């Protein structure tokens, strides 16, 4: 027969957030404190009683809008203060930097830059679980200013998924997270749907909280993690600057050593060893799909037509130089095919052959 604290369903997001800061969860990453803090915003508005770890022991919580008048209960409404909540439940020390933090931002959100400055600070006065419950505070102005600190992180983690090899790529630098974040993150632009692009940054910083993950589509590299996200619109320009990339061997995208098929990227490497002087071939770069295989050993006698055929690559054939690349060349029926090659994998890039005509 314990307490059952009635919390109002439309208290405040300061209230809201100083409420949930009770909370003892130890949360992993950003994944897993926007997992808590959602769900504890939805037990709330369920106005079913619910359980509530704290860091003053168990409490049982039950949202509420109209109080059913009489069995005297302990109920916190839109308008109780910090002071009303201790009663309550004890002392955060935790809400209590949390007031702090608001009191001041009469100071610190002035400006973009002071904005950033309380960002970058931050940890002076929170340490990392604390820095990431801000992070999904319910106050827009709280979690807008802590979010700018994720931009470095995630950029960071971008930059170490291309590797070194593709450090000159980076230089989509500027025009990309910079202004897309700035965009998404702006506090004073287009005001009144900040609401929404907050919420939508919140489930973006938890979509890729935890790895960031490069692949090749549709010869664009693309951030999975930024795929069904507010953050699309990076992959998007992206995808814009291969776009206007120049054709190449077998139908991929040139840019710089490197080529761009279907669904991988290899570095072109000249006189790859073991081949006629100015050979060519590919070596696949990060994550790439396409067919482990078997070489039995080197053909001439195949000639590369300009056209795709779109089927299975068989697992055993042979290596062909084709256009002055080291290829995979393999048998289908009468007919053959083409393919590009790196090691013993094959890519699905698919051409017909014919065998060469005699005089």
């Amino acid at each position: 027969l314990r307490d059952v604290i009635l919390v109002s369903k439309d208290i405040p997001e300061q209230l809201c957030d100083a409420l949930f800061f009770y909370t003892s969860h130890n949360p992993k990453d950003y994944a897993d404190a926007f997992a808590v803090r959602q769900k504890f915003d939805r037990n709330l508005q369920t106005g079913k009683q619910f359980k509530f770890e704290t860091v003053c022991g168990l409490f049982l919580l039950k949202g509420v809008d109209k109080i059913t008048p009489g069995v005297p209960a302990k109920v916190l409404k839109a308008t109780s203060k910090l002071a009303d909540l201790e009663d309550i439940f004890g002392v955060s020390p935790f809400a209590r930097k949390y007031r702090e933090l608001l009191k001041t931002a009469c100071q610190w959100s002035l400006t973009v830059e002071t904005l950033d400055a309380r960002a970058l600070t931050l940890d002076e006065i929170f340490d990392p679980t604390e820095i990431l419950w801000l992070q999904v505070a319910a106050k827009i102005q709280v979690s807008a200013m802590a979010m700018r600190r994720l931009v470095g992180e995630v950029t960071a983690k971008v930059m170490d998924a291309l590797g070194s090899n593709m450090s000159a790529l980076f230089q989509i630098f500027k025009q990309q997270i910079v202004r897309i974040f700035q965009a998404a993150l702006a506090i004073f632009e287009n005001v009144s749907e900040l609401p929404q692009r907050i919420a939508a940054l919140k489930m973006a910083f938890a979509k890729c909280a935890k790895s960031i993950t490069v692949v090749v589509m549709e010869r664009t590299l693309v951030v999975r993690e930024f795929a069904g996200t507010c953050l699309a619109s990076i992959n998007g320009a992206v995808a814009k600057f291969f776009e206007e990339l120049p054709n190449g061997f077998m139908g991929a995208k040139i840019f710089t050593t490197f080529a761009f098929f279907r669904e991988a990227a290899v570095k072109i490497v000249d006189n790859i060893p073991n081949a006629p002087r100015g050979t060519k071939g590919f070596e696949v770069v990060g994550n790439a799909k396409g067919t482990q295989v078997v070489v039995r050993g080197m053909r001439n006698d195949l000639t590369l037509l300009d056209q795709k055929a779109e089927i299975p690559v068989e697992s055993e054939g042979w290596s062909a130089i084709l256009g002055g690349h080291l290829c995979y060349v393999f048998k289908s029926g009468d007919r053959f095919y083409a393919a590009p090659l790196s090691g013993n994998f094959a890519l699905h890039d698919v051409h017909c052959c014919e065998r060469v005509v005699c005089l």
